């Protein structure tokens, strides 16, 4: 039921950014009159009917995510040279800028980093729910957009047999600051996204960079199979923080060593759903 927008309806392309899972590029469809997004693979090998075929249901089943905190895929660009998933287009760009641009924005209100981090949770919550569970793997500040009015919209859920086509098209590579310390030696693991969110949850309320003075990632990545996690103290979390007992219960638990410690995104909301009646 994905329906297939040809390349010709997609004018105006910019280059906005690139990264492991293809190219990210803005464009206007030529009958709907508004700006789109475009996810891409400019494919220099010729690919097989078998693997094609492959990334098309896997854009089918992702086509099925409709709910409100979901970026919805709108079509497939389906090209003998070149494959693109469109979506809406998010004008206020990742949850990583409202962060770290701190020039732009001085100042991000209580009510509105609660409401985020709400917004991902049902996001989240949406997708595990789904029959079969569509199961992010990837989740982090640079997947979670903004709209007009700085609503969320989760991005690159489930891309897993996509990000295996982007490999295969290069015969570098994304930040592991979200990944759960399992995943390192390479799985189907439900618990995989909470400890993103549980990352999330602490760079929202620190409004700092995780791991920011180290600065080798296989550094990083030995620290944290050891245990070591985003630090918690008065200057990383300040007593002001509203509720701050009960969110740094839910990020422990969220980045919990061990899976099985790990909350669902059911409990996230049960526990986040009195914080913000506050607001």
């Amino acid at each position: 039921a994905l329906p297939t927008i040809p390349y010709h309806k997609l004018a105006d392309l910019r280059y906005l950014s690139r990264g492991a899972s293809g190219t990210v590029s803005s464009a206007r469809h030529a009958d709907w009159r508004v700006q789109v997004a475009v996810r891409h693979l400019h494919i220099h090998t010729p690919l097989l009917d078998s693997e094609r075929k492959d990334v098309l249901r896997e854009a089918e089943i992702l086509h099925k995510a409709r709910f409100s905190y979901i970026l919805p895929i709108l079509g497939i660009c389906n090209e003998p040279e070149f494959l693109g998933i469109v979506t809406e287009y998010m004008p206020n760009g990742s949850l990583n800028e409202l962060l770290h641009r701190k020039t732009e924005y001085p100042d991000v209100a209580w009510p509105l980093r609660f409401r985020i981090l709400h917004e991902i949770a049902l996001g989240v919550n949406y997708l595990h729910n789904m029959t079969p569970p569509l199961l992010h793997h990837d989740l982090k500040t640079q997947n979670i957009l903004l709209d007009n009015e700085f609503h969320v919209k989760i991005a690159d859920f489930g891309l897993s047999k996509w990000r295996m086509m982007s490999l295969s098209q290069s015969r570098e590579g994304g930040t592991i600051i979200y990944m759960p310390p399992e995943n390192y030696e390479p799985r189907a693991s439900i618990k995989h996204d909470i400890y993103s969110y549980a990352v999330i949850t602490w760079e929202v309320l620190s409004r700092k960079q995780p791991f920011e003075d180290v600065t080798n990632p296989l550094q990083i990545m030995y620290s944290v199979s050891q245990g070591h996690r985003p630090v918690i103290n008065e200057e990383s979390l300040p007593y002001d923080i509203p509720h701050r007992a009960r969110m740094i219960s839910l990020i422990e638990s969220g980045w919990a060593q061990n899976p099985d410690e790990r909350p669902s995104f059911l409990k996230c909301l049960i526990e986040l759903e009195p914080v913000l009646r506050t607001f």
